[PDB]
């Protein structure tokens, strides 16, 4: 049996990814495995317990399921994933961080701007924004249904009811200087973006759900410093272990 060989990304699309801090692959899974991803993320919310996240009744996110799901744990290491990281880190990987968050249909909540490396350096003590999350769209990504909204190149400047989100004039500046950008695409695209790229996103108005399951590949010379982390390895990972590839086998 055998996997396609790895695929990456062209210099071109480095350089896209560089400059603009963000970048999509449209299509990278087809449809039945959108489909089982969406199945087990759906078992996930049932069964997650204290790593889910509600609505202020349903329930709106999950966190660290790499840890818990063996299909979660298959995808991290995915072909079609791990060797971009790789890449784009320029060195092994491994998850910081894993999340689902769901948007239903006529539903969801505006996620102030922020960027992610703020919370990763000043919770989980990671020392450098060497670090990214792959966005795997689990339904497709429109005008309409929330997307992720970014100022591209904003996270070139470094770091700037959420505990850290950006004040009206900073981001004005940004805005002003790089404009705002939502990314868009079909079901099955990956949205990599960096770990110090300011996001946003607001309510998903449209009669579709914007699924995401958002993995955050960092740097194992990056590793956190678990001396000053503050919290559970579901949210913050401590096992720096250099991931590898899945391989095609019997079972
Ligand atoms: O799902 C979204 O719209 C925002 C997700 C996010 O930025 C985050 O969890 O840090
Ligand atoms: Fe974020």
């Amino acid at each position: 049996q055998i996997m396609e060989p790895h695929d990456t990304l062209s210099p071109a699309q480095v350089d896209e990814y560089r400059k603009n801090g963000f970048l999509v692959q449209e299509h990278v899974f087809d449809e039945e495995e959108i489909e089982l991803l969406r199945a087990e993320a759906a078992q996930e919310f049932a069964s997650g317990g204290e790593r889910v996240t509600v609505e202020q009744g349903i329930v709106r996110g999950v966190h660290g399921c790499h840890l818990y799901s063996e299909v979660f744990g298959r995808l991290v290491r995915s072909p079609r994933l791990l060797p971009i990281a790789r890449q784009l880190l320029r060195d092994d990987v491994y998850v910081h961080q894993f999340k689902i968050n769901a948007k239903r249909a006529f539903k969801g909540e505006v996620w102030e701007w922020h960027q992610d490396y703020t919370f990763w350096h000043h919770e989980d003590g990671m020392p450098a924004p060497r670090a990214l999350s792959a966005a795997i769209f689990l339904d497709e990504v429109t005008e309409f249904n929330g997307p992720l909204t970014f100022v591209p190149g904003g996270h070139g400047s470094g770091m700037i009811s959420l505990k850290y989100s950006l004040d009206v004039e900073t981001m004005r500046g940004l805005i002003e200087r790089n404009g705002m950008v939502a990314p868009k695409g079909p079901r099955g695209s990956v949205l990599w973006f960096d770990a110090n790229i300011p996001h946003s996103s607001v309510p998903n108005i449209s009669p579709f759900d914007r699924g995401l399951v958002l993995i955050t590949y960092n740097s194992v010379e990056n590793k956190t410093d678990v001396t000053r982390g503050t919290r559970p390895e579901w949210l913050a990972a401590r096992d720096f272990t250099p991931l590898t590839a899945l391989q095609a086998t019997s079972f």
